[PDB]
C-alpha cells in the first residue's frame, strides 16, 4: 500500500521537505510506501499548459490523477493546506514561472480571440478552491484530537463564568421560514426536472431549465416569507431595545452566498426602519439596500447629494436604536457594517464561551439578543445557552467529547443550493415540474420571498449511515442522528436511516434518532458528566457542530482530526483547514525560523496508519499509530511545538523531537518484537545525538535565506535549508 503526501505551497511546503523523508522511513517498516504528488499552485498551472513546455518541464496532471485515485479502494491521501489562488497570486505565479523559463501564457485581461478565451477558461479552472472539490469524494468524520484533549485537561483555556441572571437569548422565527415551509420528496426514478414560476398573470418564467436527478435522490423545496421575516426582525429590534441588551445577527454570508446577503439586507433595513420609511424608494433604486452592509450604504451616499441628510438619518438611527454588537470598536464597525464579518458558526460559540456576551461600543462585555432568522438550527445554540444559565460554564478539565459524522458528499443539502435559490419578483407560485409534466413540489410565493431547493443523493446517505455505525463500533461511543420531526427533509432522511441501519450489525451498539434540540440536550448532559456522544448530522450541522463542541472542549476549532472516508473505501486525511501561511515563509526568508505548526500533520498521519490497520489488515501500521499517538502527547507535554521567535525551537526542531519520541515508543513497545529491534538502535542514535542535533537546529537560525523562488522554489535550496543537520539525516536515511 501507498500513502500519498500532498506537496503544496508556502509554509506546509517547507515543512514537508523536513517531515516527509522521516514519515517515509518509518512507514516502510510496515511495508507502506510514502510518495509526494505535486498540487502546488505552480505545479497545477504547469499541468494545465503542457503544450508550451519541453518534455523535461512537464509535471503530469497530479490533481486529476488524485481525483481518479480517490475513486478506488487504494486511496490513502494526506492533504495539507494549499493556496486557493486570488488573481494576484495567480499573476505572481505565472510571472515567476516565465522568469524560470516555462513558456506559459499571460492571464488574458480581456479575451477576444478563441485562443484567449480558452486560456482564460483554463486559468479560471486553476484559481480559487480547485482542489477540495476534486479530493472530497465522501462524507465527514471530525473529532477533537485525543492528544490535544489530554493536554487541555492539564492546561485548560479560559471559560467565562455564567450568571443565572443572564438575559442572552437566541431569537428565531416561529413560522413562515425555510424550516416550516419545507416540502421534501424522494425520487422513484431518474428524472430531468424544471423549476418554474407562474405569476398571478399566468406569465411563466423558467428559473432553472434543467435539473438532473437520480433514482432515490432526496429533493426539498422551501420559502422564506419576506413579510414574516420583516415582521419578526422589527420585533427583535424593539426587544433588544426594551431589554437593554446588544442587538446581534448571525448568518453565513460567505458560504450561503445567495440567500444570506438578502437576509442581511432585511436585517439592516429593520434596524434602520425610519431611514427606509423616508428614503427607501430612492436608496433601493440606487442599490443601497443593505445587502452589502451598512458600510456600502454609507460609502454610496456621497454620490446622491441629498445624501447628507440621509447620512444624518443613519447616524440618528444608531443613537436611537438598541446598542449593536461591535466587530471593531476602534474603527466604529458594528455587526451591520459588513455581512461577512459575523459568521454564525464562529460567533455563536465565541459568545457562549465568553459568558454569553458580545462587545459593546465601550469595548465592554454585554448580554445579547442573538438573531438567527431561520429556525432550522437556532435551537441548538438556545439549548446550550439555557444549559449554561442553569448549570454554569463547561469545565474543560472534566468534560466529555462530541465528535461529528456529517453528510457532505456531492455538495449535500444547503451547500449545493446556490444555483437553486431565487429572489422572487412577483406574487404567484413556484413549481418543480417533472419531465412528464407532473408537479412534484409547489409553493405559493410573494415578491421578495426567497425560494430554495436542495438535493442529497442516496449513496451518500447510505455511506453516512455506514460511517455512523463504524464510528460507534470502533470508538464505543453511542451515536445520535440529529433529525428534526418538524422538517420534511429530516423526516425523509429518518425513514432512510431506519431502512439502512438494518444492513449493519448493530448488536451491542447504542444508536438513536432525536431532534437537534433533544440531541443537543442529551449530548451536553453526557458531556458535563465526562461522557461522549457522536453527533450524526447533515451538512450545515456538520459545519456548526465542528466549531461549537471543539471551541468549548479545546478553546479552538483549528486543531482537529478531519477525515473524509472515500466512497470506494479509501481515505483522505486533512491536516488543517487554514491557509498556507505566507508570513511564515517571509520569516524563513528573513531569519530562517519556520513557525509553522505541524501538529495537524502528526495527527492525520496516525489516522492514515489506522486506515491501513482497519481496512487493509496491516497490524504493524497499528503499532506505528499507537507509538505515534504517545510521541505526539509527549511533544505537547514538553511544549516542543514551534516558537514564533527566532533562536527558539522551530518547525524543524519539532520534527526532530517528534521523531525521537516516536522511535523511543517503538523501541519500548512489546506488541511487535521485530519492530522493537528495528527501532532500538534508531532510538539510541537519536538519544545520544539529541543535545548536538537540537543545538544545531537552533544554530542554523538568524540570517537571510535564499529559497530560489516563492511559488516555484528551487528544490536543491529547499532540501539544504529544511534538512540541514547531517547527523540527523544520516539516522533517518539509514533506517
Ligand atoms: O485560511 P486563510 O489563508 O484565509 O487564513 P489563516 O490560515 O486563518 O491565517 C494565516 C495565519 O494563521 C496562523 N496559522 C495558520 N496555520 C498555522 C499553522 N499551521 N501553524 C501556526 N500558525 C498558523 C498564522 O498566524 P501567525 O502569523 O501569528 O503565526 C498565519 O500567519
Ligand atoms: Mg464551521
Amino acid at each position: 500500500a501507498k500513502i500519498i503526501w500532498t506537496r503544496t505551497d508556502e509554509a506546509p511546503l517547507l515543512a514537508t521537505y523536513s517531515l516527509k523523508p522521516v514519515v517515509e522511513a518509518f512507514a516502510a517498516t510496515a511495508g507502506i510506501e510514502v510518495e509526494t504528488r505535486d498540487i502546488s499552485l505552480a505545479g497545477r498551472i504547469l499541468a494545465q499548459f503542457p503544450e508550451r513546455l519541453t518534455e523535461d518541464q512537464k509535471v503530469g496532471n497530479a490533481l486529476a490523477e488524485l481525483g481518479e485515485l480517490a475513486k478506488t479502494p487504494e486511496a490513502n491521501i494526506i492533504k495539507l493546506p494549499n493556496i486557493s489562488a486570488s488573481v494576484p497570486q495567480l499573476k505572481a505565479a505565472i510571472k515567476e514561472l516565465q522568469d524560470q523559463g516555462y513558456d506559459i501564457p499571460e492571464l488574458p485581461d480581456n479575451a477576444t480571440t478563441d485562443e484567449e478565451k480558452d486560456i482564460l477558461a483554463r486559468y479560471n479552472a486553476v484559481k480559487g478552491s480547485a482542489v477540495n472539490p476534486v479530493l472530497r469524494e465522501g462524507n465527514s468524520d471530525r473529532r477533537a484530537p485525543i492528544a490535544v484533549k489530554n493536554f487541555v485537561k492539564k492546561f485548560p483555556h479560559r471559560m467565562g463564568e455564567w450568571s443565572a441572571d443572564s438575559k442572552t437569548n437566541v431569537a428565531t422565527m416561529d413560522a413562515n421560514d425555510f424550516r416550516h415551509n419545507e416540502k421534501s420528496i424522494i425520487l422513484d426514478a431518474a428524472d430531468e426536472v424544471q423549476i418554474k414560476h407562474i405569476a398571478a398573470d399566468g406569465t411563466e418564467t423558467i428559473l432553472k431549465d434543467s435539473l438532473k436527478l437520480l433514482e432515490g435522490e432526496v429533493l426539498d423545496g422551501t420559502v422564506l416569507s419576506a413579510k414574516a421575516l420583516d415582521a419578526f426582525l422589527l420585533e427583535q429590534v424593539a426587544r433588544a431595545k426594551a431589554e437593554g441588551i446588544l442587538f446581534s445577527a448571525h448568518l453565513k454570508a460567505t458560504m450561503m452566498k445567495v440567500s444570506d446577503p438578502i437576509i442581511f439586507g432585511h436585517v439592516v433595513r429593520a434596524y434602520f426602519a425610519d431611514v427606509f420609511a423616508q428614503y427607501g424608494e430612492q436608496l433601493l433604486a440606487a442599490g443601497l439596500n443593505g445587502e452589502n452592509g451598512l458600510a456600502a450604504i454609507l460609502s454610496g451616499l456621497e454620490s446622491l447629494d441629498n445624501g447628507e441628510e440621509i447620512k444624518a438619518a443613519f447616524e440618528k438611527g444608531l443613537e436611537d436604536g438598541p446598542d449593536l454588537a461591535m466587530v471593531n470598536s476602534a474603527r466604529g464597525i458594528t455587526n451591520l457594517h459588513v455581512p461577512s464579518d459575523v459568521i454564525v458558526d464562529a460567533s455563536m460559540p465565541a459568545m457562549i464561551r465568553t459568558s454569553g456576551h458580545m462587545w459593546n461600543k465601550d469595548d465592554q462585555e454585554q448580554d445579547t439578543l442573538a438573531i438567527i432568522p431561520d429556525s432550522s438550527y437556532a435551537g441548538v445554540y438556545q439549548t446550550v445557552i439555557e444549559d449554561c444559565r442553569k448549570n454554569g460554564a463547561f469545565d474543560p478539565t472534566t468534560m466529555g467529547t462530541v465528535p461529528n459524522v456529517g453528510l457532505m458528499a456531492q455538495k449535500a443539502e444547503e451547500y449545493g443550493s446556490h444555483d437553486k435559490t431565487f429572489r422572487i419578483e412577483a406574487d404567484g407560485v413556484v413549481q418543480v415540474v417533472s419531465s412528464n409534466g407532473d408537479v412534484l413540489i409547489e409553493h405559493d410565493v410573494e415578491a421578495n420571498d426567497i425560494w430554495r431547493a436542495c438535493q442529497v443523493k442516496d449513496a451518500p446517505i447510505q455511506d453516512w449511515v455506514k460511517l455512523a455505525v463504524t464510528r460507534s463500533r470502533l470508538s464505543g461511543m453511542p451515536a445520535v442522528f440529529w433529525l428534526d420531526p418538524e422538517r420534511a427533509h429530516d423526516r425523509n432522511l429518518a425513514s432512510l436511516v431506519e431502512k439502512y441501519l438494518a444492513d449493519h450489525d448493530t448488536e451491542g451498539l447504542d444508536i438513536q434518532i432525536l431532534s437537534p434540540v433533544e440531541a443537543t440536550q442529551l449530548s451536553i448532559d453526557r458531556i458535563r458528566r465526562g461522557e461522549d456522544t457522536i453527533s450524526v448530522t447533515g451538512n450545515v450541522l456538520r459545519d456548526y457542530n465542528t466549531d461549537l463542541f471543539p471551541i468549548l472542549e479545546l478553546g479552538t476549532s483549528a486543531k482537529m482530526l478531519s477525515v473524509v472516508p472515500l466512497m470506494a473505501g479509501g481515505g483522505l486525511f486533512e491536516t488543517g483547514a487554514g491557509g498556507s501561511a505566507p508570513k511564515h515563509v517571509q520569516q524563513v526568508q528573513e531569519e530562517n525560523h519556520l513557525r509553522w505548526d505541524s501538529l495537524g500533520e502528526f495527527l492525520a498521519l496516525a489516522e492514515s496508519f489506522r486506515h491501513e490497520l482497519n481496512n487493509n489488515g496491516n497490524t504493524k501500521a497499528g503499532v506505528l499509530a499507537d507509538a505515534l499517538d504517545k510521541a505526539t502527547e509527549k511533544l505537547l507535554n514538553e511544549e516542543k511545538s514551534p516558537s514564533r521567535k527566532v533562536g527558539e525551537i522551530d518547525n524543524r526542531g519539532s520534527h526532530f523531537w517528534l521523531t525521537k519520541f516516536w522511535a523511543d515508543e517503538l523501541a519500548a513497545q512489546t506488541e511487535d518484537a521485530d519492530l522493537a529491534a528495528t527501532f532500538a538502535p534508531v532510538a539510541e542514535a537519536l538519544n545520544t545525538g539529541a543535545a548536538d542535533i537540537d543545538a544545531a537546529l537552533l544554530a542554523v537560525q538568524g540570517g537571510a535565506t535564499d529559497l530560489g523562488g516563492y511559488y516555484s522554489p528551487n528544490e536543491e535550496k529547499l532540501t539544504n535549508i529544511m534538512r540541514p543537520v547531517a547527523q540527523f539525516n544520516e539516522i533517518v536515511d539509514a533506517l
